[PDB]
């Protein structure tokens, strides 16, 4: 553990967990690692996860930063993660005192994409080689990467968007917010992509077989230094879960439902899947988030209904809250996965080879579904659209759930992805060799 | 894009730059604000500290200016004297600006520092912009000063500025016409170097000064950009609000004469006599000591105990810094008395307060004219120059009464208030221009 | 109430605290009433440790302590932990204003660190309090500091050397690059503070008139007229120290220390250790190897290895951590000092007439090394340059290490320095007399 | 107390002490007074006096000008001129001056200053009416004659001999001439002029200045003491009988050589006068002076230890002179001192070392205030014998007429000091003129 490295996730479970994963991974490869967190955390969950991680890994060290107050309405409405990410920039300078005192000077720092522009000054005064880890799809990341020239190019939204060395992305996959220049979200991505130039390398949670077209497209696309790190290894946070029912079930019989760290859909729609879930007869494990964005704000299982919970009393079990998704997904009993297609959830399923039913709700998740379908890892119906854009059928959903359980071709293809994913983590694997090579390059 | 703001001395110069800087930061530019020490007035120093603690990501660049060194520019004013001191030392900042870790894309300089600042970034890759504290109408007079000085052989009536109504000779300040005085030398020296500036920022909206903004555009300053009204950085802890809450809406008349303007000893007693005689409710900010806040160490021994007792029911007299923008927003204030320094004037317009115009020194008279033109307030030209003139209680009181009860003004003033709102809106020109400007900054 | 009250305000670091603590103790002896202003938390354990300990030793002196506020963006390029705190304290100096006004026994005067003189000066003015500056470094370096605004502003020239106005030219090669770069904190702090000196009633320098007559004049003639050499500051004062020395012959031991704040290159350390072995001189070696902070330098002998220690056990002993430097130099056994030539250590060596071999690492230190050579205190090799950026071979070091121990004229010269130092301390001596003179004005 | 005023003396206690008294006098008359001072001050005493003055008068504000980089006192007067602009910020921030009273030496520099910040300005002269005219008539005189004659005449003033006149003032080349001549020209700007004199002391002198175009001269003499109270010093003063003690002070600077000074020291014991002697070591500098009383010799101290006391350094002159014990004064004859003697009615012996003083001695003679020997001349020029001095010294103690003449002079001084008298009347009037 001669080399000293830090990783600095900003906000959100999707951002936070992987970086921890990168750190544990880095520690495993003889790196000395500090993990930087900024408080107060947006969600109760983020700290809960963080606390365990440090307890679980003593060798890795916690490096908190306390946030200063801010009040800017320029950011549209009130979504806390952009606000949290924005606040982090306001207090980012507070970082400098913290880095100056590090015992063995940091060889490199790994920084979440959202604040790559603020850190840059910090990265010139203290000359730290700075790296980034991408939580999104390489195909989706390819879109952001080419966004600035594409945003400069036109004023209206066309039928299909062409990123230069990649298959054109349908506009339906793209978020509205991305398209309009005036909107801030556009501002945050554009500036940050520019800051990539300063960075020594860019790391993404995907592997070359997995996104062959995109990774190369990125290569000639102005993102030369991108390294396919993924799939990010398990956090090894053992353990906090009781699953007597899961053990009883036959291997690959049970269906797992998670819509991500945040809730994805309306109750009326939600009841529709529950009704369709009954029609399918799949044994299930369902994790439900009452609060669409914050764990702290949810004190609501009223939404599914009284009759349904008793009706599926022996068919399935549901958790209202947080459960270990990878711990559950590695179980022999789980054979199908219905996800919101956040890239971390999609990547974990590919690593464990669990067939996916893609049900993207917002953001980059629609683009990840296209990768899920292109990979052959999962089944996706593009026509479902964004959440609340259309109300998709109980009867319609049931046919798709029945296909995932009884389509053997998906199982053979899903099995291949697990083998493809495993091979890249083997000593001869490009992903393991790239991580090992990057660690070798870090200076004393 | 890194932008640096270089305000000169004075809360009139200081307040606008910080306000914009906060606006720039809100809209996402990396912002640095340049301050130098010492500062003439306590408020500027106290304010800067407050502003930075409220806005953490804005960098503070502090330089100690060289000791006052001079020859020429007859100056009897402390704030103007400090401006000369900042201007003579701006050329020593070239070494510091060259090595800044996040290099500046552009500098937004103060009008007074524009000539020295333009020379400073000549061989550096930094765009030079200037923010104008005053009104657009005054800028037309500034542009015409060389023509005004050359063909000004006769002391008669007013001079017709080329694209708008002629200004009375009484409105032009006598100091502006004397080349020896600092006010004239600085105005002339800066206008000559305005052509080396990428853009000139102004605190007026297109609705407020359509003729003045248009006249300057065709008069050689073709890069003018209206961004007004500037928005408050809304940072404040001390509350002096309580008396007002007791007051009925619109009853109170607010009197203030800016950061560094004081009345005559005969005028303070005649103004006080008028406030009693009028019978109006009022809020008085008393700045008897003079410009500097530190030396104005007196504490209401200007009027005496007898007067406070008589007026306590209808008035509160405060000596010290008051949160002007907040007071103006209050339901209670239905009148304002102003020296018509532009920043007060803009605030009156944004918050729709009827204004009673009372110039004491410099641009105030022209701005007073603008205020009258737009219906914002009533101006009495005959009163002429405060500090050169004395007005009796009878005259003052009647005007005070008249402004409070002009419903046409209250209706008229509101209309300006609406227009100021529109411009800030995304459609509205002033915000749009800044949004237009901000993109430009990215290079 | 009818008694002078003097407050001392030190900055970050052992070098800046200790001179202040020592003076505070010196003043207390001479009947002054002393208060020390301290900010928590300390950058390093040692400063914390001394303060609690120091106040135990001198109960009468008041300890006035303040909280360290968050770091601010004032545009400096500092990557150092001790400099950054210096920055952090200064931003918050204005906050003290209400408190100084309200003290039970009021302040009559205060003395500021150079770093806080510009900020400190402003607070006093609304109070009837005299202001003084106590300066950590040498007169000769001080000569440079005053020049700095003039030097930065115009010449902008990379000549071989430049000349300070009433003092001989100083080689550029012996001037740190960072002093030259305006954006950097080191240049910026020196310049802003120097400019504010006109305000201070006097500037106190820990050097004596015999030691730097030429510099003292050079500064005086340059118009910061009020200069008050007080050197050398007296130990304020048993402990769990080393008895290894008590068993060593006199003059047989060579002491190596680079101060509290200097780490060394691992290459540098390996070569330096090897050099001692060839030289064969008995030695005491202190490793501030690790970080500037004692808290984060957890490295033990993992830096030198096991074999080096056993081989050298007869020859010398190496310790990592705080050592009681004053006591060690005082010991009859120590025959030579290898020092980075920081002023506090340089002055101490002069006090005890210990021959110095000069190896300046950063900042003020090269200018300091030269005077050390000049006064006949020590041997300095110019070609070695800066410790931080250049590495010196073991053999060259060993050959030099021998020379200082073997040269006996230097031992005679160092003694000459010592006698002079003794002369000032005495009631006859100008420095003691100057301090007594200073006290009487304090007592108005 | 409405009016607000400021004083500015550049250097010497010759000017500062009078100015401060002017400052105190003005405060008494209901004026807000600000005193402007130059730093660093040339003398530790000059600095010493200022701190005391503000401390003694709480309500008098102090404003200072820090200074940017022959006689120290003259050169510094030159330096203040360099930094005069520094004044500009100070005036601008003032809580504005109804008028400023400024030192004669730097009046020329300020003329520009007065005109931009409109301030009526005045100057106060610390030299005699007879001497001021010599300065006053000097500019014409230099160009017109360019020669050396035994005596020189100022239009309505009885000619005083060259022997009195200082040599340097005579030379056109010299720095001193430029300052004096230039400044008088600047004298035109001021709305008043003040000298520490009263008409009675020099009716002839005051008139000539009125005649000679110094129409605006105002004599406000004598200036009231600004003083500390109360210190139990000089138990050696209270002990002695009235008018038994001779007090010797050659200046606010040294004036004669150790051997020349030894002759008076030997003359003092032969004279038999009891004495309090103020002996300054530094020829011109208090900080420079670091010599003990070894110029007089150990022997002198043992012999006279009961008879008289020697103070090395400074003392409060007005305080000492006012004492019953003092009956004789020996003076270098600096005007400020001479005026103090007349107001306190203490007989003087005149021994002027340098400069304006010899002319000042002449005034004392016309007055009858003291006994003077002209032949003794410029200090250190010639050696004056111990035997010769005593006869004059004894004569000062035992002359009845002198006591009478001196008694009147004190009486005359008061009448102007009182409300009816002109010096008081003008002060009242000038303040009245002062406009808020
Ligand atoms: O109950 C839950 C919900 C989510 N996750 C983890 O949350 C991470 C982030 O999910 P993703 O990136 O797919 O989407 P997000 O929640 O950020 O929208 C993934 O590692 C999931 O395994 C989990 O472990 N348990
Ligand atoms: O007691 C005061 C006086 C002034 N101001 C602020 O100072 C600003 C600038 O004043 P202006 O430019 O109107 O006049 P000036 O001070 O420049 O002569 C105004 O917006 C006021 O809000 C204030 O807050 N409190
Ligand atoms: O192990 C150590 C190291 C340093 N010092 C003392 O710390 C003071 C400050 O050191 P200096 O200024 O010489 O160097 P710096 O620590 O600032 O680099 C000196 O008195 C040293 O004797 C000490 O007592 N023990
Ligand atoms: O020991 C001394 C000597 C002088 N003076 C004062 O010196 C002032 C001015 O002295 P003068 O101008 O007459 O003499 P000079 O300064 O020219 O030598 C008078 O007010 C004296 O009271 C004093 O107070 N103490």
């Amino acid at each position: 553990v001669g080399a000293h490295i830090a990783l600095f996730p900003c906000a959100g479970m999707g951002h936070l967990l992987p970086f921890l994963r990168l750190a544990a991974m880095l520690d495993a490869r003889g790196c000395a690692v500090t993990v930087i967190t900024v408080k107060p955390t947006v969600s109760a969950a983020e700290s809960d996860h963080l606390s365990a991680f440090f307890t679980i890994h003593p060798r890795i060290t916690r490096l908190e930063f306390q946030l200063l107050p801010y009040q800017k309405s320029g950011l549209r409405n009130d979504d806390p993660f952009f606000i949290q990410m924005e606040t982090i920039a306001t207090s980012v300078h507070l970082l400098r005192p913290l880095l100056s005192s590090l015992s063995p000077p940091l060889s490199a720092i790994v920084s979440d994409f959202t604040l790559t522009s603020q850190v840059t000054d910090l990265v010139s005064d203290l000359p730290i080689s700075t790296y980034t880890l991408m939580t999104s799809s390489a195909a989706f990341f390819c879109l952001m990467a080419y966004l600035p020239k594409l945003l400069q190019i036109d004023v209206a939204n066309r039928d299909a968007i062409e990123i230069p060395d990649l298959g054109p992305i349908s506009m339906s996959s793209i978020p509205p917010k991305m398209l309009d220049p005036s909107d801030f979200f556009s501002a945050f991505i554009s500036s940050n992509v520019s800051s990539l130039h300063k960075v020594k390398g860019v790391l993404i949670n995907t592997f070359n077989s997995f996104e062959s077209e995109a990774i190369e497209a990125v290569r000639r696309n102005g993102v030369d230094h991108i390294l396919p790190i993924g799939p990010l290894e398990s956090y090894d946070a053992k353990k906090a879960h009781d699953l007597p029912w899961l053990d009883e079930q036959p291997p690959e019989s049970v269906l797992f439902v998670s819509f991500g760290s945040r809730t994805a859909l309306s109750k009326e729609q939600i009841r529709e899947l529950g009704a369709a879930l009954e029609k399918s007869g799949c044994r299930f494990l369902w994790v439900l988030k009452g609060g669409k964005v914050d764990k702290e704000d949810k004190e609501e299982e009223d939404m599914l209904g009284a009759s349904f919970v008793e009706r599926t009393k022996k068919k399935g079990l549901i958790v209202k809250g947080w459960v270990k998704q990878e711990q559950i997904l590695a179980h022999p009993a789980i054979g199908g996965f219905v996800s919101h297609c956040g890239w971390n959830s999609v990547i974990e399923a590919a690593r464990l080879g669990v067939p996916v039913l893609a049900w993207p709700q917002h953001g980059d998740q629609s683009v990840n579904a296209g990768v899920v379908e292109k990979a052959g890892l999962g089944l996706w119906v593009r026509e479902w659209g964004w959440g609340q854009t259309k109300l998709i059928g109980r009867e319609e959903i049931a046919e798709k759930m029945i296909e995932v359980m009884q389509d053997e071709k998906l199982r053979v293809s899903a099995g291949e992805v697990r083998a493809k994913a495993k091979e890249t983590r083997e000593v001869d694997g490009d992903s393991e060799a790239l991580l090992q090579r990057l660690i070798h390059s870090f200076n004393n």
